[PDB]
């Protein structure tokens, strides 16, 4: 007629349209939602709040059983868009998430023909996700989004894949390779939901595989503790007895601390569990006060009238192993013979105060062989935690 | 007919009705709402706002008198689901509550047969909680949630569990156990609520009661203050008097401010309460200044002229307990003589400065009888807390 | 009729029914709101902001002119639910609020008869308070909240109080008594309003008195700052000149400081005032500093060639007042008399560098009165606060 | 007639009224709405995102040439509220804003005779301003707020002030006196604007004049600055040369630094510009390190073999003007000689090693009269500053 | 007609128009919107989540081909304003966004003649830029905006520029020049986006150039990095050998260890990348710290019996090219020439512990020129970032 298409068409199909039943002339039929997901970016993963912020493309369809015209009636138009308020959109949630609302609504969709609607709109999504931080510097993280209707049951409303699952376990086409997490694969999977003996659900879970990119953390925090070998050849040649180590320890010991001072601002925090390198970083502690203090015992015993036990019985033990393992004249004449002994007086106390330094060393030697073996395990951790993060980039 | 059931089943039963008017055909009878809640995950748990954020899945269902139909008259089918908003629903709302609405709409309903309607929706609960720290590492908490209808009276609208009590108490089925806290028990029940001599109202309150995991916070902070048997065996055997302990009761003072320097930073801060982990800490720093601090007298007394009283009134408290609990040659001889007494003179100066290690002792040794009883104190508290913690399992 | 009775009064009433037009059938009577306020709890009071946070249970009834029925014509019903949208609401307002909106709506109020209708609805207020801490530990705090009509006059609008002054006075029934605040009194007041020669509003304000819990504030400032006590008993005994003093004054200032960084985590922050208690801690710390360059000059002084003025002209106001308110034989004989000096050379060095201890003390004994003065201080305006926290609970 | 002459008065005004259309009979005359602000708080000043926080008392009015009536045919009445989104309102908004909508919004506006329409409400507006801080301590500020119509140009709106400009400068009658910053001046002004050859637009600029309290600031910063004359008065007459004033020195700068360390949590921050203060700060710590610096110097020069130039080139300069601005018996006789050298290699060890006091003051002094000069400075910006700001009280 | 012109057109148009369907009479002609971008103001810039906030005035306009009559059937009226939610306006959004909301709507659109319909409105965008830090204090940024429509393709929607491109690249109109960062260009673009076979779509890219300001961050940061030569002066010309370089060197490490103490609470937080005047910094601290271990190994060698290795291994390379590149009256006797030995115990002790001062200095000379070398590299590279900050300016 002399009225446009779009117009008397959009009048023929919204006009005596019930929104708010289910678009299906046989009720026994469930109606299929294919959908798909597309990812952008990774905007925040908090690892203290064990939550993830992510941005999704995402796209879905499904048929209208009462939406549908043949085409050269209405001059032979084959698609139209209609507002979204006006006809039935299905209720398809995620069940772990957070806080939602901060995504825009699009309040268009294309009705293509014979019943195909097609819905497109963006996705801000802030899901609760279980967070490991056990390898920090090399994390690979499985988070998973799961996608279902919150009342239909599958009797009413089936979830099917749009695309090949292939196409969407590598999908990079769009994302931001500018951050610091790095996308590996997208894993769908189907399954049916069911927690009662009455009512079963159709769900569509995703699996996001993630990583971390070492560079910054590496460059940042290793080499300060590469700096180990540092103070282990600092402390190594250094006279162990009575000199100057204690004090240059005691430095070295406040250097050590600001520097896990520093640290502890740029560190995850997370209330379940800890960094290995954590572990490590204590542990140095630990034995640089046992150094400390068995420098301090050295230092007083053999400077302040060692009395130690000549054979006590933990010499057997010493000895067994580790040795192994590792008229006025005569009255001048007196007086003179008396002062005499200025000299010795002033000679006999170094003789005195220099008496076991060859004892105090089988302290010294075992704790710089523990330094070497701890050092020999950070490195050996640190290899294999590189490999485990290098041979994850295969799926 | 010709038209589709689901169509003009909805068009007889939404036209003529009016939704704003309870659907009761007797205006006497009160409409009863049997609600459900099943725990999903604990989120946070503030415990300085006291406060702790929650996600549950909910549901509940009515009767509806007005929406009634015969199956085999709209081609047998029982049951349909239509939009929340063009019927009535009850208002069931938290008494205690910060804020809420980040919780979406489900604008969904099942409208089964004989007017039984079903409403299932997610629930993100900020609700305010007293939670106490007094046994910070073992805690269990005991908060609460009260559903009730604000306006209606119970003449109105009653409240009824759905399910027995005993599933409702142990339902684990979509918990998260990846998280620090570990859920127990959901315990409902019912009351009758009346603050006035007219008006009653009917509640259903909810005890859920959660633990703490105490894994993380016993490696990282039991252990460093197990360092105080270190301290101790440090700070025994060296000698007590002047020497290095002062110096090196020094250091490890700055060591142990330095550990509750960095334990303020992860410990909970509430001010209404205080840890007693707390509380003994405070008590060693106390214990270790005192000890400084007579180390500090004693060092002075016997290296500055001591003129201490000898027998003073004190003495017979010293004495009466605590040592039961615990031409020209005539001038020649004369001046050599005269410098002979340099000997003396470089000899009698130790013998003058080194008095009464005997007496100062008296104190050091019932200081370290006081470090043995805090850590003995801190050993079985510990035990204790732990054993309340364990046993809290059997509920 | 056959029709059921709730329905067809729904009909009656809200059809032909205009919302947006006062309900009144003479203009010249304006419309009363009785209000009520039932206090639930504090949840936060910032300090730092001028502002606290509150929730409230609210109701308020007014009468409705054109909703009013005959009873046994409608089968005997007195009483019926109405959405709250299709009726008139006045517009009631806190004057002072930074943000509202996290507190729900109730779509549903009793219209009862002869026009009573009644709203409940909780509030969740934000409202700014001027908040002062001159008494920190002992705050007894005076907030008030206005309600009143934004738009209308008194001719159209006026608030009038549900109940009896004194039960608004007393009543505790609901509140959460587990918090940090204590409720003591709930002042209802009205008043007439204008700033202007032409429109006058009715107002209702309403006083909140509210009153800190010190238990927690004690125990973890005071003790601590009771061991002034402690450092003043172990800078009095301690030998005043030369000896440890300087140093472990020095020991003692760097445990103060530490204490006080401790603090300023905990102690809340205003632009507009300080606690008392900071006044007296900056007072502490300036006479520390005092007393350590004291010592420093005194420690200078009588060791390093001490060239004081004998009588310069402060001794007359040092002793006014001061001291009332507190062949080859020859040669061998002539060089033994020569080196015999050395036993007077290695003797008068004490004697020498032993001089002034006496004039010394002119200014530690004083400076120990400033702190007695001092503490002395402290303790009497800590009894006074505690004096006035204590009778404010008459009221 | 029988009908209540509100509701007939509602019927006749309302029915046959489109929403949407600018109430003009004649489109050529541009509508004139009257707006006026009223000053009541200043919740924050961010002056670090250069944004503030305020709460304004707003009210305007037009003229509604549609809704116009007799008032003796509806029963005389001249004034009646109808609710807000039933009529033509206008589009008033800020220019410069960061966040609206915590202010709420009110349903309801008076028409009371021949068209003139009121409207009051609330504004919770959180506007970018240039927020200087070079005299902090001191500041008055200088902010704007421009109300326009973002679409409608002059020839559709103007916008008009409803007072006389005098009143609205002197309007201090609703404002909290109780806060950190006190209000001066509200100055409206009248702009047509414009940025391109087409349209033009109608603008209402009003500048805050907003100074802040300085007690709080003065009292907790200026003191401690004060004590710069301590800190001079400790180190001018305590001997500059070798002694106690190196570590006095340091200990002063370690209590300085500190003083700093706890500045930095209360000063502003600021990214465009830093307080006069912090430059004199940093000065003085400049001075103070450079002092440390020369003392070390000098202790260095005149104990370890003192081999400065006599005579070189810089002698000239500092003379030029420095002292201007500021058998056997023969060998027993030559061994007693031999060893009769004791007394001489006793003795002169102080005359070699007391060298040249005389010289090193020469930096010492010169550096005291920098202290002077630097606190001179410090003193007179201080009290211009104060000048400056006493002075803004006159507008 | 007696009825005004305004009313009868807005019946005329908005009567018997639908809104939700496309306003194109052909549907093979696509609708064209020409859009505008006017720079404000830069808001906030994170840098450490990647996301920047912006304020933007925005306008655009399209054809409405339903929406059309003739002027003097209409009392000649050119133009009117009609309500935005009557109409049909397309859904242009930005892809990239983290938050929107806090952008106010205008309920009001020119319809002005022939269809030409323009919106005016502002825009609060909270967009994800990738922004790098790595020349912090002359930082030039590259960030984008793409307008585009999420649903309709370009056979239904294309994008133009309103403008010519020339004035949009220069538009600084209504900049705020007082802020941290400075506009350069805002440089439009076109693009046909398509990441499938079938559907493409039409995307306005705008690239905005933005530009840190130096003179805070130069005058805050470099200038206490200048006192690297102050540090360097002051460790070159005080004995390298024994004395108080050890102290003064820890004295100074301390100072510099404070200053970047200070320094993170100000200098950016990103964890992709790190400015480079920090890894200057940090090279600066190893540098340091190594000067002070080589201090320590200079101290003890020289003073605690060196034993080092005449001629070793490592002093051919020593000497290759370092050197190149940088009765009784017999025993009376006996007794007196024993005695007179105490001489040359008291003299031949400086001799012993004086030796080898000219080795320690060929690592302290060397180390010096590195210390003159990493100078060199700072300056060059600071010149080298202002050369590049100073030539974009061209653009
Ligand atoms: C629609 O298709 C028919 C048959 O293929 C064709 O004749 C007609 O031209 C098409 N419509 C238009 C508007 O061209
Ligand atoms: C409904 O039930 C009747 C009787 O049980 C049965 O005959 C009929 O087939 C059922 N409806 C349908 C659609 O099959
Ligand atoms: C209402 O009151 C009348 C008179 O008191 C009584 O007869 C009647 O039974 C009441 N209504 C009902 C439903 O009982
Ligand atoms: C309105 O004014 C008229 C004339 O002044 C007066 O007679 C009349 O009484 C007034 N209306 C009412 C309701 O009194
Ligand atoms: C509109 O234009 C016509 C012809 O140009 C003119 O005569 C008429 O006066 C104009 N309209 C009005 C209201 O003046």
């Amino acid at each position: 007629t002399t009225q446009p298409a779009l117009l008397r068409l959009s009048d023929h199909l919204l006009a005596n349209y019930k929104k708010g039943v289910r678009p299906v002339r046989d009720w026994r039929k469930p109606t299929t939602v294919s959908i798909d997901v597309i990812m952008y970016a990774i905007l925040n993963v908090d690892e203290k709040n064990q939550v993830l912020t992510t941005y999704i493309w995402y796209r879905q369809y499904w048929t209208d059983e009462f939406l549908q015209w043949t085409p050269e009636d209405f001059d032979n138009v084959t698609k139209l868009s209609i507002p979204t308020d006006s006809i039935w959109v299905p209720d398809i949630l995620i069940n772990e998430f957070v806080d939602v609302g901060k995504s825009p609504n699009i309040p268009y969709v294309y009705v293509h023909h014979r019943g195909e609607v097609q819905n497109y709109k963006p996705l801000q999504l802030v899901t609760a996700c279980s967070l490991d931080i056990y390898n920090f510097p090399f994390d690979v993280q499985n988070c998973s989004l799961t996608f279902t209707s919150w009342l239909h049951t599958i009797q009413d409303i089936n979830i099917t894949l749009w695309r090949s699952p292939e196409e969407v376990r590598s999908d990079k086409s769009i994302f931001i390779n500018q951050g610091e997490w790095e996308l590996l694969e997208v894993f769908p999977q189907f399954k049916e939901f069911s927690i009662d003996i009455s009512n079963s659900y159709a769900e569509m879970k995703f699996y996001v595989i993630i990583r971390r990119r070492p560079l910054f953390y590496a460059v940042s925090l290793l080499l300060p503790s590469i700096f180990l070998m540092v103070v282990d050849i600092v402390g190594f040649c250094l006279p162990p007895d009575s000199g100057e180590r204690v004090s240059f320890k005691i430095t070295l010991l406040l250097g050590y601390s600001v520097f896990l001072i520093i640290v502890s601002d740029t560190l995850p925090a997370t209330a379940i569990g800890t960094p290995l390198i954590g572990v490590y970083f204590v542990v140095c502690m630990a034995l640089l006060v046992i150094s400390l203090a068995e420098t301090i015992f050295i230092v007083r015993l053999v400077h302040k009238q060692d009395l130690q036990r000549p054979v006590p019985d933990w010499l057997r033990h010493l000895v067994l192993d580790r040795i192994a393992w590792i008229l006025a004249v005569r009255g001048l004449l007196q007086e003179l013979s008396s002062i005499r002994h200025f000299l010795e007086k002033r000679d006999e106390m170094r003789e005195v105060a220099r008496d076991w330094l060859r004892v105090g060393y089988v302290l010294d030697r075992l704790l710089f062989r523990i330094y070497l073996l701890a050092v020999l395990a950070y490195s050996i951790t640190l290899v294999t935690l590189w490999s485990i993060w290098h041979y994850s980039e295969n799926l």
